[PDB]
């Protein structure tokens, strides 16, 4: 047993942990050394045309330390200035993968309580960052799934319940919980007080298979839509992270290597072993996430990763320029007068290829998880695009626009003003809220006990509209 | 020293070195059991499209064993129908890499006496296939590269010499004498009687690198062509196995392991280590060919390159879809009236988009000894190719064709029509051929004693027009 068999008090929060393991603790900290803010709409301005409509061209960041979830959940202008607990643009769903405090008010009012509401609804309760609770439990430590729609996905598409799975298969879905693509499925119930509630639960698409055409399948099944292109009008489907779906069709996957075996290698004292909780970039730490089963130069397995790099970058270049392209080209043809019935199959076509560029890219290691599927997605993704192009040619010149030239949005400035996006205001009403509101949830949360103060240092040093020097 | 130190009198044949080395030829020998006959033409009618006006349009087919090489240079329709040593519509060069009796003929008469003249040329005197002295000295049995266009590719790239290669890398070199890209260089020169003569020179195109991209600049910067496409009229290049520069840039290359180390794995038998020469598909082998690096099951690694295959396929098929359609949009285009400069961006696509897919596919093996290079290469093509369309589109328009639809050419039969290709007349001429001339050419070998009836045990079995039943 542990020195914990009867549970932890305050099991939220992650430093009431420290004093059995004070050694994985240190480690899992350190995740506060990854404090890069790299904008994502700042290098690929093309990926603002593409989600012109939708909360992701206002800002989208590249991911970094676990030590900063929550507060980059808090900071992203996509969470918009909520004024109270019933206003801002997103639903507490959006809380579910950045804190330990998740599963503990799921465990305590129920799934479809939780998933019930404005984001803001839990500002003052959901404060953790990413903790030991959301993978172990409390009692025997042990790896576990804390979030119910992980096994429901699993169990949808013909795997192994996290309960049924080996251990070295648990230390990847532990990861699983989290980093996979989802959708908001809009869900009526009725609680226990008798009264009608709508809840926005989080749904892996996971029903017809894992791999990108299966999914796509089942979006179009159901004609879903994460959004009506704000220059295409297009139904569009917005991918996000699918780093355990692609991993899990790349040969490190297939050939039975956790995502914990990179990520959080081993450290041998003896008789004990450790696992490196400092989650972040393997090729920091080569010698033991890599060099325990390949047998050369550490700088030719970084200018191996870098090749891959390169490739994947040439062909999401090419992809989302002409997914921009078909975008605009599809506006300027509505703009002359093109009808719905003619604009169809463009739609079509501009839905899937950036569906698929979108599930290539979302996961920022997969050029290296799956290099090959991610290249061969960009490929069909682009040619889905370039269909749309050719046919969109025909339509310009029916409305006599033949010669348009789309307009070019290789900054994300020009790409904001293309995609209608008032960044001054956006950021403005942002501070005003992280002024007051913020601040309010926090000294409640710290007030009532939920919340430690040491967690916040240099929490909130950086976002991507302001950079008080470095978190 | 060897038990032939002195050299070996006939040398040529291969049959002559069994007595020193028995268990060498044995294997070697069993390349005749590699007898697959894989017509790509109907396998793939998209290429016929592709080389509209080229001989490749003709006849192509898959790479069989060694022990045809020989047979196949003569049976390919590419090669024609000679009547005599100066008829023909190929040049000398087209035997370099199918014959022992081609260094036997260079180091006797001259690397550019050996490279003038037609095909037809050579016809009584190269009749061995593929043998030991293409690749071992014959007095040291030590690796040799016996063609100098080698050493001058890899010089011009910057490698080292076959000379001056590590062990390891000779065991690759050897197969690059031949399973690489070339063109033919008109060579003006003149002997020591002072006669003046042209001779077509085999050459590496790798002067700027061995990338596809720095051999395109290659071929752009000397305005090189290979031919004026028979429907679309654009300058093309025609790739050529590149099976050793692709394999370079693949992971198996950088890490340094060898063609032999899969395609000719050891044997140990006590205090003495045997390489199979029996170079066929590694797949067929693994235990032997594989197994000696990777841990786990065999049809395990087998699916994982049929997954490359599939995905190469996928890839493969989207882009000559579109560099066919793209062919015959501007044929059409030409037929309209469309003017030279008005098609010249377009054509310059074409050019490279082909140049690019080509690559890509013409080493039979590049889909797994460099995937994703592969796979980035069939992605490029295919944009380009694209781009070319978009292009096509407003030409036609122009000249009043804007709903122009390429005609299909998804079976063999159609795509050469398409290609304009007279198939009944060139089996007809071909045959004729095989049953005079190349008759008189082995009649004549033989009696000279250049070549042993022995040797032709089945090799004329089967081509792509005919099948006596198996070889
Ligand atoms: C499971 C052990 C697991 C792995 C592996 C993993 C990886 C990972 C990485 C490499 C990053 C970025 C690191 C960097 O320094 O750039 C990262 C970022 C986030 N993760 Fe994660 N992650 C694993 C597990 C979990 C779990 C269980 C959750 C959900 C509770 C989760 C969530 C996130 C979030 C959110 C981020 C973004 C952080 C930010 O940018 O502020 N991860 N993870
Ligand atoms: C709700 C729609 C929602 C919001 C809002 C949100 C925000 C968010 C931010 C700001 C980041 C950092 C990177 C960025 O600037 O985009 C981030 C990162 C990840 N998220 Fe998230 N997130 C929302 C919802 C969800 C859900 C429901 C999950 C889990 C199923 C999830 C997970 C993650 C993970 C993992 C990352 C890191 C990897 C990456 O590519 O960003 N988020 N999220
Ligand atoms: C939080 C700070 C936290 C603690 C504490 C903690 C402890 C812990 C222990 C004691 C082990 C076993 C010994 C070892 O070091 O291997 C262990 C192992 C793993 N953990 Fe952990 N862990 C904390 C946090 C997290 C988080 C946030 C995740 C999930 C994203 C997580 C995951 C894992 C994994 C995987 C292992 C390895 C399991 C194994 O190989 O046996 N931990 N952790
Ligand atoms: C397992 C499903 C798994 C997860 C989860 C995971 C996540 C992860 C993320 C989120 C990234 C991007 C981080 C960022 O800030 O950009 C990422 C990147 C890399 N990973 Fe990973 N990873 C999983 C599995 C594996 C496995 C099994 C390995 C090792 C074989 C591995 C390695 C890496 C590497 C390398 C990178 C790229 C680092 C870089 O070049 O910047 N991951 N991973
Ligand atoms: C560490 C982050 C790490 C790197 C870097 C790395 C690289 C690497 C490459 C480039 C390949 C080839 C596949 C591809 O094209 O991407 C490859 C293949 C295998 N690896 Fe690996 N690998 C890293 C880490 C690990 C770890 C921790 C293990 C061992 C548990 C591991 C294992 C393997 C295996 C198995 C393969 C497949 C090929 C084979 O040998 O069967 N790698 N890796
Ligand atoms: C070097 C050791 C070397 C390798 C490796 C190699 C491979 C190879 C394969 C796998 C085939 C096809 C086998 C099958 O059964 O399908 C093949 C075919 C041809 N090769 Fe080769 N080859 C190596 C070396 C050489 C050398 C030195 C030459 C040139 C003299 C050469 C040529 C060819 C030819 C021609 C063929 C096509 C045979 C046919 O289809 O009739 N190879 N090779
Ligand atoms: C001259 C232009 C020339 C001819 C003619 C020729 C023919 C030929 C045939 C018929 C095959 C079998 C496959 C098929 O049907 O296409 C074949 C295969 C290979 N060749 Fe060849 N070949 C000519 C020239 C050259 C030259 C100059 C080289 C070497 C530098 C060469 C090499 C090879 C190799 C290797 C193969 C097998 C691999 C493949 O993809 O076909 N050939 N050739
Ligand atoms: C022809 C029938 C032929 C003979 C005879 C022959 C002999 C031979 C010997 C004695 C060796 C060394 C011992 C061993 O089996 O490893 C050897 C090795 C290699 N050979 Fe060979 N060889 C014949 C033909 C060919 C041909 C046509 C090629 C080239 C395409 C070739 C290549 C090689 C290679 C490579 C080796 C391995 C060298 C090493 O690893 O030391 N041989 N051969
Ligand atoms: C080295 C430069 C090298 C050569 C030469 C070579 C040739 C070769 C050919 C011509 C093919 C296609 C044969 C056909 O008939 O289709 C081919 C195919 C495979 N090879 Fe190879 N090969 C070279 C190198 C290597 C190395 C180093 C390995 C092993 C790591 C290897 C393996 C294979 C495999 C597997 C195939 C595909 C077989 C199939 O799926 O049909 N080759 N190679
Ligand atoms: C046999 C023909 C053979 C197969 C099959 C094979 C497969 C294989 C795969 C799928 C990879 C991953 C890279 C990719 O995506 O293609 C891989 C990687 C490595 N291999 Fe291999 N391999 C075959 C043969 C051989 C032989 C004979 C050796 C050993 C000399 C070898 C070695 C390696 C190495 C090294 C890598 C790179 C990854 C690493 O472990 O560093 N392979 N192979
Ligand atoms: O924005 N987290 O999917
Ligand atoms: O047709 N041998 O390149
Ligand atoms: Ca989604
Ligand atoms: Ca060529
Ligand atoms: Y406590
Ligand atoms: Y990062
Ligand atoms: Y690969
Ligand atoms: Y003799
Ligand atoms: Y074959």
């Amino acid at each position: 047993k542990t020195a914990h068999s009867q549970g932890i008090e305050g099991k939220a929060m992650s430093e009431e942990w420290a004093r059995y393991y004070p050694r994985q603790f240190d480690s899992w900290k350190k995740t506060k050394e990854s404090d890069n803010i790299t904008d994502m709409l700042k290098e690929k301005p093309a990926l603002v045309v593409a989600w012109a409509g939708y909360p992701f061209s206002k800002d989208y960041n590249a991911p970094r330390g676990h030590y900063y979830a929550l507060q980059d959940n808090i900071n992203t202008l996509r969470t918009g200035a909520p004024v109270d607990g019933k206003t801002g643009p997103l639903p507490s769903a959006c809380w579910t993968c950045k804190s330990p405090d998740v599963p503990r008010i799921i465990e305590q009012d129920g799934e479809l309580e939780y998933f019930t509401g404005k984001w803001a609804k839990y500002g003052d309760e959901i404060v953790n960052t990413i903790g030991c609770y959301n993978c172990h439990d409390d009692k025997s430590a042990e790896l576990k799934s804390k979030v119910p729609y992980l096994d429901r996905g699993l169990s949808a598409a013909g795997f192994k319940t996290f309960a049924e799975s080996t251990h070295q298969e648990k230390r990847s879905l532990v990861c699983a919980q989290c980093h996979v693509e989802y959708y908001f499925k809009k869900t009526e119930w009725k609680d226990d007080k008798g009264v009608d509630k709508t809840a926005m639960v989080v749904t892996l698409p996971w029903s017809k298979g894992i791999s990108t055409e299966q999914m796509e399948a089942y979006y179009d099944e159901i004609n879903f839509a994460d959004w009506t292109h704000g220059i295409s009008k297009t139904p569009m489907l917005k991918a996000q992270h699918p780093d355990w779906e692609l991993y899990k069709t790349g040969i490190h996957g297939q050939k039975g290597v956790s995502c914990a075996d990179c990520h959080m290698p081993y450290t041998q004292e003896g008789a004990v072993k450790y696992s490196d909780h400092k989650v972040g970039n393997p090729l920091d730490n080569m010698d033991k996430s890599c060099m325990n089963c390949h047998r050369e130069s550490e700088q030719k397995l970084k200018d191996i990763v870098k090749q891959k790099f390169e490739r994947k970058e040439f062909l999401q270049d090419i992809a989302f320029d002409n997914i921009g392209k078909a975008h605009l080209e599809t506006g300027k043809a509505m703009e002359l007068g093109a009808t719905d019935a003619e604009l169809k199959e463009i739609r079509t076509h501009i839905r899937h290829a950036q569906w698929r560029a979108d599930m290539a890219i979302a996961g920022h290691g997969s050029f290296f998880h799956a290099p090959e599927e991610v290249l061969r997605l960009l490929a069909s993704g682009n040619e889905e695009a370039q269909k749309a192009r050719i046919k969109l040619v025909k339509v310009l010149a029916k409305y006599g626009a033949i010669d348009y030239v789309a307009p070019d949005f290789e900054t994300k400035e020009k790409a904001q003003k293309l995609a209608k996006v008032d960044m001054e205001a956006f950021i403005a009403e942002k501070l005003k809220f992280k002024q007051t509101l913020e601040q309010e949830w926090k000294k409640q949360a710290i007030a009532k006990g939920r919340l430690n103060p040491e967690s916040l240092k240099g929490v909130d040093e950086k976002s991507s509209y302001y950079d008080k020097t470095k978190k």
